[PDB]
């Protein structure tokens, strides 16, 4: 039941932090996928050699199931701050949620149009993956329904935000653009990349806004975040030796520089106090 | 629990969906930003009032207040039922309602801000019959789709909600800020707000029908649910009518010093049409 209203008995917190987010979200935030012109993206992928098509999937599988799985996964998150009364970061996280929908959109919308939307890309997708994506993500913000305490909530912000957005994807849209922009490949797929990457720049401001809220009030979690994030670097890695094997088969290892690279700075945006 | 794959991974969105369709237009149809509704005259207006003629409008807005933040927090548990049940489209779609839902309240909460009455407290407009609706009867439905999904449940919170709430209500409530505050040269900035807010609620309207008719053509028996349910908040939709018209009678001030003949007979009459339009438009089949 609703106890009341915050919208009736006052107003909106204008000034939090998380209704400033918004309200660039708002502002920042109005591209549209469906506008994107992927003609030359299909005869760039036509052109290219078996062998070269192949190259580009792993990638996109990792990105179209990673973006789908957060689009349905952080629904729990959602529904726990609004629990909690939390009602400027829910009005951010509407924002989160739509802007996730059309990452979803824009990567189903290449696929669609260079030709390879009847094929199952899931074969990309290896045992340290499912692990993260298939697994750890939907039972991290899962957990959030029957227990919304603070070494659950940081424990799902630090796998959504922390490692697959910012480490794995942030990593992702860096290897995108090593590849293929250089090439001038896939402008389309870039273009929507760009506009992706731009969004992405406020989800992980909110995780870090989440995990140090919380961390504030007891820096016992300091060490519980530090943890999380240990958890789940061997899949991280484990993932990224997976595709620079296969990319084998472009320094990939500079690509797996840049990955630790960013799992060790997104450790050091979150402070003891 | 864990997923199984992903649609976007094995296959495509299914860009025919028609809640893909109803996403697409979502999106090119909301871009309204309340940030940018020029509340200055609203602000003046009010201040231009009497404190008597000064709150006729507040019950009002206390109850699209606590109707649109209720659901902002309210939806979110259909959403996840319906991609716990893989329904990609469905939840796409249901991106574009939240944040339309968000912006909801934000305008009413700039609204107040601006016309300075933020610090008081309009729970007081709220009956015991709004309270049965929208403190009660919405979060319990919605909240039902956690541990139950079935077609009953689903059917139910979106009557609630989509049918009653939004189609009943938030309807009838448009209808009575236009043949009132249009007519009286007041608050532009709010009626441009709720002319914005009216063309959103077009497609979570859509939505809802989709939803209860997709369950209704699976079996007949869902047609009579959906009326039983319509009806068993029926009264509590009228006592919440009463109680405003109640209100507006015994605080006329605005109405003759803008020399508004204000019918609250025929308002009273429009929530009733609006109730039995919602129900003719699901077909037992
Ligand atoms: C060979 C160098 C490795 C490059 C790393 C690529 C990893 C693929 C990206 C998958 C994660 C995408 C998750 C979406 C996050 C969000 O939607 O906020
Ligand atoms: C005297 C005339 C009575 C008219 C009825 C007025 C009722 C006020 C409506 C408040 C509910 C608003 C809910 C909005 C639903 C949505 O945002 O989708
Ligand atoms: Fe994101
Ligand atoms: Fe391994
Ligand atoms: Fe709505
Ligand atoms: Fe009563
Ligand atoms: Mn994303
Ligand atoms: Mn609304």
């Amino acid at each position: 039941h609703h106890d009341g209203f915050q919208t009736v008995k006052a107003t909106i917190d204008w000034e939090h932090p998380m209704f400033k987010l918004y309200e660039k979200a708002k502002r920042n935030g109005k591209w549209n996928p469906a506008d994107i012109d992927f003609s030359q993206d299909q005869k760039d992928f036509a052109s290219l050699t078996s062998e070269e098509k192949i190259s580009a999937l792993p990638l996109v599988a990792g990105f179209s199931a990673g973006e789908e799985a957060i689009t349905l996964d952080i629904l729990p998150m959602a529904h726990a701050l609004a629990r909690q009364g939390r009602l400027e970061d829910v009005l951010f996280l509407t924002t989160f949620m739509h802007d996730e929908a059309k990452h979803v959109e824009m990567f189903s919308r290449w696929q669609q149009a260079v030709g390879i939307g009847q094929m199952d890309l899931s074969v990309f997708h290896n045992d340290h993956y499912k692990r993260i994506f298939y697994e750890a993500l939907p039972e991290a913000m899962n957990r959030l329904y029957a227990d919304d305490s603070p070494e659950a909530v940081i424990r799902a912000a630090t796998v959504y935000n922390m490692i697959v957005e910012g480490t794995l994807a942030e990593s992702g849209y860096y290897t995108f653009r090593q590849i293929y922009k250089k090439a001038g490949l896939f402008p389309g797929l870039l273009q929507g990349i760009d506009y992706l990457n731009m969004d992405e720049g406020r989800h992980i401001q909110f995780g870090i806004y989440t995990i140090q809220r919380i961390v504030n009030e007891d820096e016992r979690y300091y060490e519980l975040f530090i943890r999380y994030m240990d958890e789940l670097w061997p899949h991280v890695i484990g993932y990224v030796d997976y595709l620079t094997e296969l990319g084998k088969r472009i320094d990939y290892d500079l690509l797996r520089h840049y990955v630790i690279k960013q799992f060790n700075l997104r450790k050091k945006q979150i402070s003891r106090t």
